[PDB]
């Protein structure tokens, strides 16, 4: 497919349809919380499809402020832009993506991920840490809406650790027609030893549609996710 093997190895783990886990241990404020998530991702086409379900009763914050905490691996990378995909490159050792995520006039979420493969499933293994919320806010008082916007994802190459960073913004829109900001410092490091691919800045693409199992009785997010990388010529 490739003259790069390093591309090549990448792509082959990614052919076809891939099995995913989520497994996310939280504590918010001092409720915690446990979500497991299960789903399919074909990189073909950048395409995410996963059920999410709260495990220890109702979701003590709201759930799209966990969409980008509960797997960049499966972004569509065109074909001039696959020398920069660090994501797959890292697989099937796989790497640690952390997070801080400041809500504005509200609390942060620190998030740390080891995102690897356990025989043919991708595993996305989180654990949560919200601090300095509002109890009467727009999380802990559940006053976003049940929907998600289209954003771009800035990524830039951080040489000195063997992987990439990332700054974004995601506006989450609050039910009186308000936008709650929650700004996303991310950086990834490779859990392996072995060579990665280093990017050329871009950015990623990211759309985002959340639904609910008519049939599902427990507390639970259906997400279905694209994510293409752009920006770059070449």
């Amino acid at each position: 497919h490739h003259t790069d093997p390093m591309v090549s190895k990448g792509e082959e783990l990614f052919t076809g349809v891939v099995p995913i886990l989520v497994e996310l241990d939280g504590d918010v404020n001092g409720h915690k919380f446990s979500v497991s998530g299960e789903g399919e991702g074909d990189a073909t086409y950048g395409k995410l499809t996963l059920k999410f379900i709260c495990t220890t009763g109702k979701l003590p914050v709201p759930w799209p402020t966990l969409v980008t905490t509960l797997v960049l691996c499966f972004s569509r990378y065109p074909d001039h832009m696959k020398q920069h995909d660090f994501f797959k490159s890292a697989m099937p050792e796989g790497y640690v993506q952390e997070r801080t995520i400041f809500f504005k006039d509200d609390g942060n979420y620190k998030t740390r991920a080891e995102v690897k493969f356990e025989g043919d499933t991708l595993v996305n293994r989180i654990e949560l840490k919200g601090i300095d919320f509002k109890e009467d806010g727009n999380i802990l008082g559940h006053k976003l809406e049940y929907n998600y916007n289209s954003h771009n994802v800035y990524i830039m190459a951080d040489k000195q650790k063997n992987g990439i960073k990332s700054n974004f913004k995601i506006r989450h829109n609050i039910e009186d027609g308000s936008v709650q900001l929650a700004d996303h410092y991310q950086q990834n490091t490779p859990i392996g030893d072995g060579p990665v691919l280093l990017p050329d800045n871009h950015y990623l693409s990211a759309q985002s549609k959340l639904s609910k199992d008519p049939n599902e009785k427990r507390d639970h997010m259906v997400l279905l996710e694209f994510v293409t990388a752009a920006g770059i010529t070449l």
